[PDB]
């Protein structure tokens, strides 16, 4: 089994309620210049990295029902760029890299953002994929748009009827081969381009796509959302599914249930692929690494946590002592809250998200140390493969470049370069560059017997 | 001397204007789905200097009496197409001073994504980003595919005025220009320099900060083309380059001075706001072989074309007339406003018209001396600032234009030798900075 490898960033200088941009060796506040994601992607194609994943963001930090201060002093937040820019940007200076952009179901206008990932996909020759994202935090983004807030209880089928509709116009509008482009023939097929029509609950449309069928046909869908109907979403629609940070025993229980539901939903339980969030710090010797990570929380401003806690997780923490038991807290917690707090302190509260936000604990050690755990993780927990998650960037890039993924490579655990020059191949080990069979959206291509 | 500014005019498609020499041996955009095709084109460019390549843009398709025909897949009349923003976006890493126009329709975008998106563009190319502001569109397939009803033909400026300001919010008061410090032994941004924006329109409404903060230019260059009353007090308010069509000197004069007038009744400046027509060429060494070199064009497309592409762009059905009628005599309700240059014209006359330029302008068709001494003429009696370039035959257009006739027009001091600013606002506008003129409406909503 060879892992896959993609790499975790962020159109913007802090990202996961974490603030280390004040570090002498980090370099994201340079985030919006093309040159930075220029370097960072040549990095990962040199390496035979399998993707670069650009997270993405709407709203912004509400501390208490304002944005404090403190979010511009840090730019815990703000500003951002839009991550399909910076996508069709690094297009033209890679040729096989796999470029993956989150895209918002809850905020997208589905036949704009489907020319827009088509177009992408034609231009890259079939290196795009979209991890597509139903939540957010929706208050303050929702402001911005001037449109009404969604129940959460929603966002999940506004996500599935947005669903079916992108998977109309990739796959059932235009026929793979449709267009022919014989100067001395035809240019297209008339009887491969179709109308579709789309009648649902959120969306509706009728009429041509604009784009004929990409290399792909579909970006490769990635999906992280965690509730019981996120992981749902995902086993339906998800062919790379995001875990975040967790102990072996829980990894291998949430991987378990992912191709059970996969299962349940008549899709091969390998046909979905499983990567976990994974962060590290690496050093030639155990006590440099120990020390390389206490500088790097060192280097975060004290304030800066309770700040984002707040923003994260709407519980404010500011006037109470760090030695405060969480079950002494001035309001009522949810049970979840209770349960998670028991025995701890607001200190203790605080120290932990100060290290890592809702970022991965990382694996600190030699690379032989690094590199050993990311085998224990892939043989423990069943995983198809790692989603690196830098804390410093380059640095924390290059650093598992240069020194543990050779010796995954020795290891015969990790590919050593691209042997497919589309990304679903390439990740989902296939010599079929559109989706399989048993995926919904194959179920909507005219020339297999859909309708219209 | 007026130095002439010189674009490109693009398509993400194969076809456009209701032509299509796509079948003629030497055109290359039947390619314009892969990079490579873009590439190229923008490397031409920016080798000559030209100051921007401006990416058109649509929505909809092809209607003829409610059907979308099989000729339009056959001929590739309407579909498929690409994005622009993407292929923009692509662009920017082959080149460096090239400014990047295109097309976005404030019918369709939400502005708090479109300013995003826009300011992305401009951070990243340094400076070099265009918006066309398109107002107009079919209610009809447009809508249809967007699942949104049509918006009422007579209130299609009001509304693009309620986006314009919602943008110009978020572009020049969200975020000051000096904001990000980055100082890792000071601050990130200045807190006093961050902005909450509030805006309450009858169409667009947003509370909240904005995403991106103050790019190079601060608010794209902004283009705008739109022959009606209404639209030409819309350009000039918000349009820095105003895009006009074909029509002779004296026409096109006095559109250039109604513009003007409108530029100075909103408090600007009249020189600030400025004038481009479209213009076509053929070019060959001698006039007789322009003459064959176009008509091997005009010979590429398939006859059957012209009378089906016209039924799309006009709504006016031609093909079961013989040739020779003519269009006041026989069938059909016209407007008393439109149809009365159907005098003295057949049903052929119209169609071998239509078939040879659609929409576009009709090409100047001679030699690099004539289609020079062309430029120049149109330049001076109209006081133009530019030409926007609409090939026939892409990339061969291009080239000709450039090898040939800009050479004359650099020699005779009408064009500058090269690019003279990296932003392109201060190479089409002359400012001192990339970013909006004091008198432009848009500055009126910075911070203090």
């Amino acid at each position: 089994k060879q892992l896959r490898f993609g790499l975790f960033e962020n159109a913007q200088t802090n990202d996961s309620g974490t603030a280390t941009w004040r570090h002498p060796d980090n370099q994201r506040h340079l985030f919006d210049t093309l040159d930075y994601w220029r370097n960072i992607a040549q990095i990962c194609e040199d390496a035979g990295l399998d993707f670069v994943f650009l997270a993405d963001a709407w709203g912004w930090a509400d501390v208490n029902g304002e944005r404090p201060d403190i979010c511009d002093v840090e730019g815990l937040d703000l500003p951002r760029l839009d991550p399909a820019i910076v996508a069709a940007a690094l297009i033209a200076s890679t040729t096989k890299l796999g470029l993956v952009m989150t895209g918002s179901t809850l905020l997208e206008q589905p036949y704009s953002f489907a020319r827009r990932m088509a177009s992408l996909d034609h231009l890259s020759k079939g290196r795009i994929g979209w991890n597509v994202v139903t939540t957010g935090t929706a208050e303050t983004a929702s402001a911005a748009f001037g449109v009404p807030m969604v129940a959460h209880d929603d966002r999940y089928d506004m996500a599935d009827d947005f669903m079916e509709l992108v998977y109309k116009l990739w796959e059932g509008a235009w026929e793979p081969d449709a267009l022919e482009r014989d100067k001395q023939g035809r240019y297209a097929d008339p009887a491969k381009v179709h109308r579709i029509d789309h009648e649902g609950p959120y969306f509706r449309s009728n009429g041509y796509g604009n784009t004929s069928y990409s290399p792909q046909g579909t970006p490769v869908l990635f999906q992280a959302g965690s509730s019981e109907r996120g992981r749902q979403f995902g086993g339906r629609h998800g062919e790379c599914i995001f875990l975040g940070g967790a102990p072996i025993p829980k990894l291998a229980e949430q991987v378990r249930a992912i191709r059970a539901e996969a299962v349940a939903e008549g899709r091969a339980a390998d046909s979905i692929k499983l990567m976990a969030a994974f962060s590290c710090v690496i050093a030639p010797t155990h006590e440099e690494a120990v020390q390389k990570y206490q500088e790097v929380l060192d280097s975060q401003t004290p304030e800066v946590a309770v700040a984002s806690y707040a923003w994260f997780t709407g519980l404010d923490l500011s006037s109470y002592d760090p030695s405060t038991p969480m079950s002494e807290l001035h309001t009522e917690l949810s049970q979840t809250q209770v349960a998670r707090f028991a025995g701890l302190t607001v200190g203790d509260v605080l120290a932990d998200w100060h290290a890592h936000g809702v970022r991965t604990k990382p694996v600190v050690g030699t690379p032989e140390e690094v590199a050993d755990a990311i085998v224990e993780l892939a043989e423990g927990a069943d995983l198809d493969g790692f989603l690196l998650t830098p804390v410093i960037q380059p640095g924390s890039t290059i650093d598992f470049i240069e020194h543990v993924l050779p010796i995954l490579r020795e290891r015969g655990v990790a590919a050593s370069g691209y042997d497919a020059p589309t990304l679903r191949e390439r990740l989902l080990g296939t010599e079929t560059p559109v989706l399989r069979e048993d995926h919904p959206g194959a179920g909507y291509r005219a020339q297999s017997g859909a309708l219209v």
